[PDB]
């Protein structure tokens, strides 16, 4: 129970984000439902205001949620954001945990572009997973958004574009299921890692699971190591057996990138667009969830 | 002449037999409220209603836990007044001709795992997991599964330090044989794993209509329990669960594999069934079989 900024009513908690939990809220005068991220104001490692500045800078990008307000109330720093629709994990569930090839390809085009946009503004996301992509609402119902800059990092200097240096012995940031192999091996993340993670997300939608899910281990730290080991020991063409070759081509391209390379985002989009064309699918933007009755 | 305990509580019919005392429908005349009332004979050699009331009190505020009020002795009974709930899952199973649909089983499973997890989070094991001890709410709480009856419950870890109780052997079987874990039949101290194994048998009971170790007749309770034990031990999980989704066997195997002092992965177990629920095309609408009769 809180009122933020003389303007917003705080509603229920709906999930967690990076360094802050996510709540529904209401702009009381406008009657507009919003999403609200909260950070304990006494935290040793404050970052919500850093995140807010990244959002302000990213504003105007297609599929970046709008930031409505950032401030403080009571015991919290507060960031009020545009309300979006369900996540891609939610929609995957609503689609019986199967997506058509067409839907996978429609999603892939947008997800690559969203990652490219973030990179163009000098950041890497570092938390690419199905729960961080949400569909828009209303006139934006066909648009895939990416959320959460709480794990984002600047990878190149804004004035000179000098890339960050190569580093080793680093910690994993996001969900281990989708981490790149180099992230598991302790290498500093860069643009290639966001795109490799996306490749695992796409094959997760194709398969329903990844082969490194559900592994036994004594501890969380050891579980991550076993996930790493299974990823390293599963050839891409085994992972992607029976699916269009483009999914393997995509993953091998990402794994081939140098630390500081600029990815060829166009190439990666074109793989999937050419497959979409060869398959004869309609250019109607109809996703699988648009068929639900 | 109608029964009234103290001046305040009018007893109606018996609605269940609890582990150490029976539960009656009743009226709190002073409050003007329909309630449930548990009575324990004050001359019992092993008084425990007050103990049970304390466990309920400590559980208070948990989702799906009834509220209670301890009322001490009245004449030659100890009295505990309880929030009145709706029908038990056994009662509903009978109403539904002793078979539930897969969707209903999976709706129930999600909540039952969560109720057990909650009890474990408050440092107790239930030790009598059975359909008679899960009740639906009344009215607007009709979609909520509650758990009742702490008469056999035991603290399994220290509330502060989480030190677990020690392993013990040669324990008598005091709960319900039909749903007892294999280790319980073998005299082993119960722990969190046993509550979850029992729940696995409850789910397969709802799927099948009966378990293969029901109806085994014998002269004595020890002989009957031995026949049940032997049938459980000698029926492979994959035979028990033949013709049902693999998740039911995966669940039971997971529970049987846990160490005595292991913390179960309750999230994994809920996700196992939620993924199945979605693959089957069901919606979380809380429309149970008894709603569509
Ligand atoms: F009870 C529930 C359960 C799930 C629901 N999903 C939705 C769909 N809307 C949004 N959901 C989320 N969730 C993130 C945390 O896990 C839950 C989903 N973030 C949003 C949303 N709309 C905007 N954001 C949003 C916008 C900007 C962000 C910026 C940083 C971090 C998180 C951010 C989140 N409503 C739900 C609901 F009512
Ligand atoms: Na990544
Ligand atoms: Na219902």
């Amino acid at each position: 129970e809180l009122r933020v900024g003389n303007r917003y009513r705080l509603g229920r908690k709906i999930g967690s984000g990076s360094f802050g939990d996510i709540y529904l809220g209401t702009d009381i005068a406008a009657g507009e439902e919003v999403a609200i991220k909260l950070e304990c104001v006494k935290t040793k490692h404050p970052q919500l205001h850093i995140e807010s500045k990244i959002y302000k800078m990213m504003q105007g990008g297609v599929g970046i949620p709008t930031i409505r307000w950032c401030g403080a109330e009571g015991d919290y720093n507060v960031m009020v954001m545009e309300l979006l629709g369900p996540s891609l994990e939610d929609l995957f569930n609503f689609c019986s945990r199967k997506f058509s090839l067409k839907t996978v390809l429609l999603l892939a085009d947008q997800m690559i572009s969203r990652i490219e946009y973030i990179h163009s503004k000098n950041f890497i996301h570092r938390d690419v997973k199905p729960d961080n992509f949400l569909m828009g609402l209303g006139k934006k119902g066909n648009l895939v958004y990416i959320i959460d800059f709480g794990l984002a990092k600047k990878y190149r200097d804004a004035r000179t574009h000098q890339h960050i240096p190569y580093r080793e012995n680093k910690n994993l940031t996001g969900t281990a299921r989708y981490a790149s192999i180099n992230t598991h091996l302790g290498i500093e993340q860069s643009r290639r890692d966001d795109l490799e993670s996306l490749g695992y997300v796409l094959m997760y939608f194709n398969l329903g699971s990844l082969p490194w899910q559900g592994l036994k281990a004594a501890t969380k730290r050891q579980k991550y190591e076993r996930i790493s080991e299974k990823k390293m020991s599963t050839p891409i063409e085994v992972l992607c057996k029976g699916y269009p070759s483009e999914f393997a081509t995509y993953l091998n391209f990402c794994r081939s990138l140098r630390f500081d390379d600029k990815p060829d985002y166009s190439y990666l989009r074109q793989l999937f667009r050419n497959l979409f064309h060869r398959q004869g699918f309609s250019y109607d933007y109809v996703f699988d969830w648009n068929m639900l009755k």
